[PDB]
């Protein structure tokens, strides 16, 4: 049985025995590669106080499957499109909270539309610059540096 | 600045302005592989309600570095001990928390100590099990499974 502590906009924490448990809606994320650059994205974490480097990625909302979050996170937030496949998911972090991320590729990206930063960069650029110290990274960034080098060279 | 609305064991709820914050205690993972074996875990999760596919982690403790908790997580999980290499870190999810990840490689493995299920797993095969519906896996594990795939074939 869960008890309710609070009840929010983009999470609840609840009690469940011992457990401290944090619902939050599932999220997408997508991986876009163009001319041998990631389309990454930066914008203010209040939760981190910094801009971790991220691959685009939302919220699913009410009436929306995962595949329709995707496309519309992509153009929200870049101004493009793309031929969207289905990878894989993950859950962010199971030991607390229930939120499952839905991982896409993105192909043969297209212009769209004309508070987040587009950066592309080349993978292989990210994680010299985050084994450096320069950059942090988010699980959907370094989870598309690493499908990357595993998979898209 | 923020305001506290709940402060737990393994975390707390804060509000900054319109933002919902959880603080949480920075984890660890190990990824490690033994004759094409990678090492997972599972464990009743009840924030989601299943066994996930991870890999060992933990929560750092008072007093302990990365490193340290790395070798305990490995030590407790799974009764093994390693040569172990820091690889990279990440935000789980930096839109609502800041709990951070600090990956680990672990080598030359060895029984040190002979609840949470040791699953030695070739990672092809948990790739194949998890696109075919049959496990989920955590970021942690997903990570594991990548890294291998790009840098340990
Ligand atoms: N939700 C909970 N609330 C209260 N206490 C808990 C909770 N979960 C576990 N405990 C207690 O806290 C102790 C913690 O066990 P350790 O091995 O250091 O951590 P980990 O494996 O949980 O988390 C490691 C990472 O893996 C996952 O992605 C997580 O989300 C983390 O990101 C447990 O024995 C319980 O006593
Ligand atoms: N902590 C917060 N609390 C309140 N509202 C917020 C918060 N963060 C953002 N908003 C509002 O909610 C809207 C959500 O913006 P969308 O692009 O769908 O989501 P995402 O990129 O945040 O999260 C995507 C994943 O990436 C990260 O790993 C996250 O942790 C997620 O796992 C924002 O415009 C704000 O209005
Ligand atoms: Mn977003
Ligand atoms: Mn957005
Ligand atoms: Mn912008
Ligand atoms: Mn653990
Ligand atoms: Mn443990
Ligand atoms: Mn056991």
């Amino acid at each position: 049985e869960r008890t309710y502590l609070y009840r929010g906009r983009i999470l609840n924490l609840a009690l469940e025995g011992r457990y401290e448990i944090v619902e939050h809606k599932p999220a997408v994320a997508v991986i876009a590669l163009r001319e041998g650059r990631m389309l990454f994205v930066r914008q203010m974490r209040p939760a981190v106080g910094l801009a971790p480097l991220e691959i685009p990625a939302g919220l699913i909302e009410p009436g929306e499957d995962p595949l329709e979050a995707a496309r519309r996170e992509l153009a929200e937030e870049t101004g493009l499109s793309g031929d969207l496949t289905y990878l894989f998911s993950y859950f962010v972090s199971p030991g607390f909270t229930d939120e499952k991320t839905h991982v896409f590729l993105a192909e043969n990206l297209k212009e769209v539309e004309a508070a987040i930063e587009v950066v592309w960069m080349r993978p292989e650029e990210a994680l010299e610059r985050h084994q450096r110290g320069e950059v942090e990274f988010s699980a959907t960034g370094l989870v598309g540096v690493l499908y990357y080098h595993a998979f898209l060279r």
